[PDB]
C-alpha cells in the first residue's frame, strides 16, 4: 500500500451561540482507517494540536477490517458549540485538516491550496447567529395607524413573527418600533430585520 486515506469533507459554516454537527467520509484502498486527527497545519506530523478548542471531532469502529471502503465510508463526526463571543469580521475562518492513517501508517498528504478546500483540507467559517436564520413572511397584522402602533399592536406584531418562525431561539428577543420595523436580537447580539410593509397593514386608505 503506497497510497494514503482520502478524505472528503465540506463548507463547513457554523453560528455564534448554536450547536453545530458535520461529516467526513474517509475511504482507503487497503478499506481500513487506524486513526484520525484533525488539526491546524503548524507541527510536526505527530501534532494533533486543533484550535479552536470548542471543535471537538469523535470516529467510531476505528482499527476494525472494511471500515473505510467506497461502498460503506469511515465517517467522522465534526461538531461543537460555538460561543457567543467568538469573533466575526469578514475573515472569520480557520482552514484545518483531517489526517487518517490506513494500516500501512501512510497518512493523508496536507498541501497548503484553496482547491483541495472540500477535501483533506476545509474551512470552518464562524458567522453571527443572525446568519443561520432567515425570518419567514409572517401573517399581516391589521393595526388602526401605520404611523401609530399601539404597545398591544406591537406586541401583536411580535407575535405572529413568532408564530410564523418556531426555529428561531426562546431567547431570541423580538421588538417591533413605532411604524413595524421588526428586529431580532439573537443570544450573540446579532439582528435580522423585516421591514413594516411585510408584516403590517391599516385600512386609512
Ligand atoms: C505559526 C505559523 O508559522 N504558522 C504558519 C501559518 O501561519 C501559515 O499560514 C496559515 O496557513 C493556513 C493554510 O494552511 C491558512 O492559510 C492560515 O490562514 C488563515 C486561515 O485560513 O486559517 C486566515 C483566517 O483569516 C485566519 N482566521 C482568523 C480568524 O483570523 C486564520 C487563523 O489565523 C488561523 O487559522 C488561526 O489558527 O488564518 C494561515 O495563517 C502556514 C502556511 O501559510 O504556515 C504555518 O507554518
Ligand atoms: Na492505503
Ligand atoms: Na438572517
Amino acid at each position: 500500500d503506497t497510497e494514503a486515506p482520502q478524505v472528503k469533507s465540506g463548507d463547513y459554516v457554523v453560528y455564534r451561540g448554536e450547536s453545530f454537527e458535520y461529516y467526513a467520509e474517509i475511504t482507503d484502498n487497503s478499506g481500513q482507517v487506524n486513526r484520525v486527527v484533525i488539526r491546524n497545519v503548524e507541527g510536526g506530523a505527530n501534532s494533533t494540536y486543533l484550535s479552536p478548542n470548542w471543535v471537538k471531532y469523535s470516529t467510531e469502529n476505528l482499527g476494525r477490517p472494511g471500515n473505510a471502503t467506497v461502498q460503506n465510508p469511515l465517517r467522522t463526526r465534526i461538531f461543537g458549540e460555538v460561543p457567543l463571543n467568538e469573533i466575526v469580521n469578514e475573515k472569520s475562518y480557520y482552514t484545518r485538516y483531517i489526517v487518517a492513517w490506513d494500516p500501512s501508517g501512510n497518512a493523508t498528504q496536507m498541501v497548503d491550496n484553496a482547491n483541495r478546500n472540500g477535501l483533506e483540507r476545509f474551512v470552518l467559517t464562524v458567522k453571527s447567529q443572525n446568519e443561520k436564520y432567515d425570518p419567514a413572511e409572517s401573517s399581516v397584522t391589521y393595526v388602526n395607524n401605520l404611523s401609530n402602533l399601539s404597545t398591544s399592536e406591537r406586541e401583536a406584531v411580535a407575535a405572529a413573527v413568532r408564530a410564523a418562525n418556531p426555529n428561531i431561539p426562546p431567547t431570541a428577543k423580538i421588538t417591533v418600533s413605532q411604524n413595524g420595523t421588526v428586529t431580532i436580537t439573537y443570544p450573540d447580539k446579532s439582528t435580522d430585520t423585516i421591514p413594516a410593509n411585510r408584516v403590517v397593514k391599516d385600512l386609512q386608505i
